[PDB]
């Protein structure tokens, strides 16, 4: 069993003895146990395997009360019922509102939107850069983007986007105290909830909205808090790490760097790179056996916990080839990856999240060509996030 070290002190350790201890292997999670899928072919396969359900009372572990809401991870399975919680039909009812609003035609309408705050935060950096004071890339640009971009897609007001924030920052944190932890999920339920209930009698352009009032069987009021939050949650975190990393995997290999200005590689291809190197997940909780499935050479038993160790997937060499654990937006597997996941389950927002980084990425390094790093990248730690790949901060010179 390998313990996952929830301070990610050995973040490249632990990736790769997960990939020599794979395709399968068991993990140890704060005490819990489950199983990690590591290699890229077993997931594909498992994702798109109908006894493996996200539906929490299918883990016999909970079942039989031996994980609680005690445990700092459980915020990450024990969420309201949404897209994120069920499988078969009720999934794609659940999903279908919200991947209308997200198809290529419905961001070209968005597409200015977050060209604007783009610009916005653009102006930011440079405030914050007089007198060639360091700047922090996190703080400043990255970490705000995603949060105000997902917030206009579902109606959340301007003002309250900080508290949001500050909500989880203290969700996403394994220092945070066990009670403060579930006080602020409640706190953030209660918050949706209301979000909800005022979108119900008074709605607007956003997708809040449209879930609340589509014209098959509506939406019950818990599926919409649910999925309010499930979106606003994964539409956030995922996109602040993807612009740091690809920031920092092109910073430190400058020739790459190179080729995206010049246009010899598109940004695209640039960002799917970064997605399977670097990528914003590190595990994804959690699936549970319906029924013994036989793998072959081993077995999932009946109510066991699966993990998808997306960021271990992503060095797989048996994809990728021997040199798998390097940054190289030129090699031919880079839009084989599955960072964003495969099957029903696969991220609804994948579009808009490529398209924020797409416009993100060129506009940052358009308006500050000569941009570097303010710290070396052994002073860059993780937080303690164990699920996400989430950076202390990115200090840098404007030039
Ligand atoms: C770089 C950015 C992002 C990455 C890497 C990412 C990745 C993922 C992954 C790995 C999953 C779950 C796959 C699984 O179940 O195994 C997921 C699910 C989900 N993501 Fe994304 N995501 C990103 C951005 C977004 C955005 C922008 C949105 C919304 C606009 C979003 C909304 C969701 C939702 C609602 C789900 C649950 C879908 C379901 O269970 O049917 N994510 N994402
Ligand atoms: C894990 C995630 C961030 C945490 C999200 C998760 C989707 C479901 C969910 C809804 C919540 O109420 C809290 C956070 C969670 C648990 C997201 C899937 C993509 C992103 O990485």
């Amino acid at each position: 069993t390998l313990t996952i070290d929830p301070m990610i002190t050995d973040l490249a350790g632990e990736t790769s003895r997960l990939r020599a201890a794979g395709p399968l292997t068991r993990i140890d999670l704060l005490g819990v146990p489950a199983l990690a899928v590591t290699g890229h072919t077993l997931a594909r396969q498992l994702l798109t395997d109908t006894r493996l359900v996200k539906d929490i009372n299918a883990w016999s572990l909970w079942q039989s009360g031996t994980v609680t809401r005690q445990w700092p991870l459980i915020g990450m399975i024990d969420v309201d019922r949404s897209m994120a919680t069920v499988d078969g039909p009720e999934h794609r009812r659940l999903r279908i509102k919200t991947t209308q609003a997200l198809t290529r035609r419905a961001l070209d309408a968005l597409k200015p939107t977050i060209e604007r705050y783009v610009a916005e935060l653009l102006d930011d950096l440079e405030r914050a850069g007089a007198d060639g004071a360091v700047v922090d890339l996190k703080s400043v640009f990255a970490y705000p983007l995603p949060m105000r971009v997902i917030s206009a897609l579902m109606g959340v007001p301007s003002e309250d986007q900080e508290q949001l924030l500050t909500w989880y920052k203290a969700f996403f944190s394994i220092l945070t105290p066990q009670d403060e932890r579930l006080r602020v999920i409640d706190e953030m339920h209660g918050y949706f909830t209301e979000m909800v209930r005022r979108k119900t009698a008074e709605p607007g352009d956003d997708l809040t909205s449209a879930l609340i009032y589509a014209t098959e069987t509506p939406l019950t009021e818990e599926e919409v808090i649910g999925n309010l939050q499930a979106l606003v949650a994964a539409g956030h975190e995922g996109t602040v790490s993807l612009i740091l990393t690809a920031v920092r995997a092109l910073l430190s290999h400058p020739e790459q760097l190179r080729l995206v200005r010049d246009g010899e590689i598109g940004w695209e291809t640039a960002i799917a790179e970064t997605l399977r190197w670097d990528g914003p997940v590190i595990h994804l909780l959690m699936r549970f056996a319906t029924e013994d499935i036989d793998l072959g050479d081993a077995v999932i038993p009946r109510g066991e916990g699966v993990v998808m160790s997306y960021r271990a997937i992503g060095r797989d060499i048996t994809v990728h080839g021997a040199d798998a654990d390097d940054f190289d937006i030129t090699r031919a597997t880079a839009a084989r990856h599955i960072s964003f996941g495969h099957g029903p389950h696969i991220c609804p927002g994948a579009a808009l999240a490529r398209l924020e980084a797409a416009i993100a990425l060129p506009a940052l390094f358009t308006r500050f060509p000569h941009l570097h790093p303010a710290l070396p990248l052994d002073q860059i730690p993780n937080l303690p996030v164990l699920t996400q790949n989430d950076l202390s901060h990115f200090p840098i010179h404007l030039g």
